[PDB]
């Protein structure tokens, strides 16, 4: 198990070293998005929470295709403001409810160290 705590202040530095295999060892869900919301990485723990197969959602658009329930000012709105601004670090509770049992989560979105990519981290509450 890769030992990194949800909400750590340097999480983006820690995860910068990890390949898709190491990401699967985290204790929480992790999704890497580009600035348009397309999925670049999607780990095992996220699939355990949501039921999605990680291999199959890579390359889909999180807000349009995968997670329409997040297309709202309270989630996608925050994302697109952070991309436009070039900075993003916000944590909030949300309920995921699209084609799944409604599941309450804590979400942390943070700009990655790389270029034009953004993390979404998820854990159950």
């Amino acid at each position: 198990m890769e030992h990194v705590a949800f909400g750590s202040e340097d999480i983006e530095n820690t995860l910068a070293k990890m390949d898709d295999g190491q990401l699967d060892g985290l204790a929480f869900g992790a999704i890497q998005l580009d600035g348009d919301g397309n999925i670049l990485q999607y780990n095992a723990a996220e699939g355990d929470i949501t039921g999605r197969d990680p291999k199959q959602v890579i390359g889909k658009n999180f807000f349009k295709d995968v997670a329409p329930c997040t297309d709202s000012p309270e989630f996608y709105g925050k994302f697109k403001e952070g991309v436009a601004s070039g900075n993003l670090n916000t944590m909030f509770e949300y309920t995921f409810d699209y084609q799944m049992t409604p599941t309450k989560v804590k979400v942390h979105m943070k700009k990655a160290l790389s270029g034009d990519s953004y993390w979404v981290f998820v854990k159950r509450v």
